[PDB]
């Protein structure tokens, strides 16, 4: 089993839908990843924020292992005793009072979009069928039908047959945009991410989120918030929305909610949302279950316990400081919040992100290019400064040995 049969037997027998980096990983622990040839790799990628408690933690893979010798699945057709105990964790941790489980983030966005709609023609008074859902340019939330309807990436939606109508879009980071869209009455929500990391993690200007919330607000609009990858202490807070102190109406969590270990996602509302839908109206086969509730519960309390956003708040400002004395030279750009961070470089004839990355897989660092000009850095959370300081000089000399 070397790297090169590895990627042979994908591309013989797998779908041609991804192009990873060519690094065959079988091992992973913390902040570190191994290959089938037993290197040792930083992990600056974090499975996109899907790790942020490290690889196999222990306490998240104990819990997991607890509960999958009692009962891993009953479907919600019957009752179960984890579910409840998650439910009623969740709630009181973010303060909202009720939480639909699914499994994947494209499943809670399709949850979020159905709540709007039935909410909007429930409680708003919209006529049927005329609802609609303001998004923001650059979002990212899936590659359902629904989801790529509403993207701006061509490569996401082109040559996917017809779209799902009853979605517009707007210019992110631009609060008279949404104000000029909010006035049509039909508008339900406006879904939006706090960070665009898929665009890159582009970080919209301070304020932005208080203006979304008061301009949902005034117009009675559900505001929709997806924290799947900026939530859960990547970004310096439980939410990169208390930067803000904003409180949104939807909130939805993902990825790291189960440390990389379960599929599990959350859709959290209160009750005069949650509540227009009815017994038989939604639902999933795996939503829920006792598994990936314990899972979900080990990994939110890793995360309270060893004060992850904290350290994410301090380590980034160390990143993005490290990041800026790099030569405008080659860095055009250095952006981010917490430990989502992203550096845009000047691609040129020479070179470009995917070398880059190739250089630091060589060096010892794991990252991915997003645009063919921006890098990302995502370590997980549980970097020590040390770590940082290391992963930090191999990327110096990867970028300077160009
Ligand atoms: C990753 C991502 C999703 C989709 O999550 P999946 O589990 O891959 O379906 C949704 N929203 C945001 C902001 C994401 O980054």
């Amino acid at each position: 089993p070397t790297s090169d049969d590895i990627f042979e037997r994908e591309y013989k027998y797998g779908a041609h839908n991804y192009h990873p980096l060519p690094v065959a990983l079988e091992r992973g622990k913390g902040i570190y990843l191994w290959d089938v040839e037993g290197r040792k790799y930083f992990d600056f990628l974090s499975s996109y924020s899907a790790v942020n408690q490290g690889h196999c933690h222990p306490k998240i893979v104990n819990a997991l292992k607890s509960q999958v010798d009692k009962l891993t699945l009953t479907s919600r057709a019957f009752y179960n005793n984890v579910l409840g105990e998650y439910e009623e964790y969740i709630t009181k941790l973010f303060n909202y009072h009720k939480v639909l489980p699914m499994n994947t983030g494209v499943e809670a966005g399709e949850t979020a979009c159905k709540l709007a709609r039935k909410w909007g023609y429930t409680v708003k008074g919209i006529q049927k069928y005329k609802a609609k859902i303001v998004f923001a340019a650059g979002n990212f939330w899936g590659r359902t039908l629904s989801a790529i309807s509403s993207s701006t990436d061509p490569t996401s939606y082109d040559g996917f047959g017809p779209f799902m109508p009853g979605f517009d879009i707007i210019p992110y980071n631009d609060l008279p945009a949404l104000e000029r869209a909010l006035q049509d009455p039909n508008v339900a929500a406006f879904m939006v991410e706090p960070i665009q990391g898929e665009a890159g993690v582009v970080v919209p200007d301070p304020g932005y989120l208080m203006g979304v919330r008061e301009l949902c607000t005034r117009h009675q609009v559900l505001f929709i918030a997806d924290e799947i990858q900026t939530g859960l202490a990547r970004t310096g807070r439980w939410l990169a929305v208390d930067y803000e102190n904003v409180r949104p109406d939807i909130v939805l969590l993902g990825k790291a909610l189960s440390g990389g270990l379960y599929p599990v996602s959350a859709v959290l509302c209160d009750d005069d949302i949650m509540l227009t839908i009815k017994p038989g109206e939604h639902g999933s086969t795996y939503g829920g279950n006792p598994l990936g509730c314990r899972v979900a519960i080990a990994a939110l309390e890793v995360l309270e316990e060893e004060n992850l956003a904290e350290n994410a708040d301090k380590l980034g400002i160390i990143l993005r400081n490290e990041l800026m004395k790099l030569p405008s030279d080659v860095v055009t750009a250095v952006r981010g919040k917490g430990l989502l961070n992203a550096i845009v470089i000047k691609e040129t004839k020479d070179w470009d992100a995917w070398k880059v990355c190739l250089r630091l897989r060589d060096n010892g660092l794991l990252a991915k290019p997003t645009h063919g000009d921006i890098i990302r850095f995502a370590p997980p959370l549980v970097i020590k400064e040390d770590e940082l300081r290391e992963s930090i000089e191999i990327i110096n000399k990867t970028i300077l040995s160009f």
